């Protein structure tokens, strides 16, 4: 047949890169989009720092793959040439709907008719935007984590308009790039691991927050009753008390206390978690 | 000082038999209480077979230890005969508000000045139960877990009228019979655990019965989006399909769905979990 073999990456920021570096790094030509040469300046950036964490962290990135990956990555800021003959562009773009409105907008127009659009997005649902689209057969979720060398998962969600053969390309693409393909049927705002992660902290928030139990005291509880790694407040200082401080914000009345919690106890003093060194933890 | 020594237990079911079992294990001088002849016979059974789980499971166990703890337990169906000199009493009755009622009525008048109450209960919180006791500063939560010889947490749970020194003496006591203490500040219904568990299982529940995904995606999602051992429906499988099918019964209308699903598609069909050999997954 034909296959996926030319990819196009919107947006090359810290998914943006770490996806088309992943899908570089598995042989296939990709071609990284980004709005001016200063973004681009900075995506090769970030691009070089990945091959480095290929090369220390990846199977078969030694001995110059990941160099070579690097190299083969081309760079534009002319969206109508950057899609000219994609066969998957994946949208890694700021999480904002006017911002991701404009660019499939555009995209729409400016991509061949076999071009297929996947959607990064965690908070706006395919639906929201398969309107801007206009070939919302060939429109879809492709959902990655941070650290996707790591966390492979690659969470698959399509709309009700979505060609089930468009899904399952996108399903043997996310396998050929070292991802396991997490398959969704319906569409489910957070797709299934935020589904299921969300619930467990917002829990452990609640206990915290109401004076139930101390962080370490929940933790504990957590491993030893789930033999769980990791305790929901370890979880908070990997996932960024920032992070977790603005999703919580915008969230229930418990939720939006516990950022409150956050913001006064953790934030305002400079401890964000894991990338400071000190969260509920200190590292 | 004084310290706990003796220790009666009431009920000698599934909890009641291993908290009474590990407690005289750990040398303490234990009685167990049950309503009459057969019912102490019944104990009886579960104790002698828990000395064999732990000479094969438990360290120290082996060489006749758990055997001789065995030997020290002593039975009885006389309440007030089996509390006389009672330091500390564990209520693990049926959980059945009016049975533990009636219990309290009778066990504040019988048992010494000195006797510290600690209830097992899941479902009911001490203050449900502390009018009926009489000693509201001696009394508390002291919740276990099935298989508390590995599953060796014990959540201390008090109410406002419970005395700071009566939970730090059952604190260290948890502690003596080899559980690691769970303190909790406030009463919560569902203590930590299953605070924390219940809302990953309704969230994995939701996701399956509204037809998001199936559960080995759902599994593999969490063990690889979090690092963890097992997925929730391996945890469902491991909790018992029955148990998950009566708890969702009696929940929320998403979770009511869920124990149809359970119903029809696992408990009608003799697929219970861990138990029979097949739940969500066959074993
Ligand atoms: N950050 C995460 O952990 C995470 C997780 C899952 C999914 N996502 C999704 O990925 C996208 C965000 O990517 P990120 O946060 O990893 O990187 P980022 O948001 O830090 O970078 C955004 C990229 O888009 C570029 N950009 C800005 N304006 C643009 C425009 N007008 N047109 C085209 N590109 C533009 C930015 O310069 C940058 O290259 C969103 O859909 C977000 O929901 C992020
Ligand atoms: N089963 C669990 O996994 C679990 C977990 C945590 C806490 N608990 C709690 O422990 C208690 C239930 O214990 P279980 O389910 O492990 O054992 P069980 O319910 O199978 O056994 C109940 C025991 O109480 C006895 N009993 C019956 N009527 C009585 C009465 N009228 N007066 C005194 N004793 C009576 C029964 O004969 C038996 O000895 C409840 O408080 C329950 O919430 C159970």
């Amino acid at each position: 047949m034909t296959g996926i073999t030319n990819v196009t990456v919107l947006g090359t920021g810290v998914l943006g890169s770490q996806i088309a570096f992943q899908t570089a790094f598995h042989g296939f030509a990709v071609t990284a989009y980004d709005i001016n040469t200063d973004a681009l300046d900075a995506a090769k950036k970030r691009f070089e720092g990945l091959a480095a964490v290929y090369e220390k962290e990846v199977a078969g990135a030694a001995d110059g793959a990941a160099q070579k990956a690097l190299g083969g990555i081309r760079y534009s800021d002319d969206l109508a040439q950057a899609v000219k003959d994609a066969d998957l562009v994946i949208e890694a773009v700021p999480e904002s709907l006017d911002l991701k409105r404009d660019i499939y907008t555009k995209l729409g127009e400016l991509a061949p008719a076999k071009t297929i659009f996947a959607t990064n997005s965690s908070t706006l649902l395919p639906s929201d935007l398969v309107g801007y689209t206009g070939r919302g057969d060939k429109f879809l979720a492709l959902h990655f984590a941070n650290h996707v060398w790591v966390n492979n998962t690659a969470e698959v969600m399509g709309t009700t308009k979505t060609d089930p053969e468009v899904y399952q390309q996108v399903v043997e693409f996310a396998s050929a790039i070292g991802m396991v393909p997490i398959e969704l049927k319906k569409e489910k705002a957070g797709y299934v691991l935020n589904s299921l992660l969300v619930p467990l902290l917002d829990a452990a928030a609640e206990l915290l927050v109401d004076g139930i139990a101390d962080p370490e005291t929940i933790d504990k509880t957590w491993r030893i009753g789930t033999g769980a790694p990791k305790g929901p407040f370890e979880i908070f200082d990997i996932v960024g008390l920032t992070t977790a401080y603005n999703i919580s914000s915008v969230s229930g009345p418990k939720q939006r206390e516990f950022a409150a919690y956050l913001k006064e106890n953790y934030i305002d003093k400079g401890k964000l978690g894991l990338a400071t060194g000190e969260g509920f933890y200190r590292y």
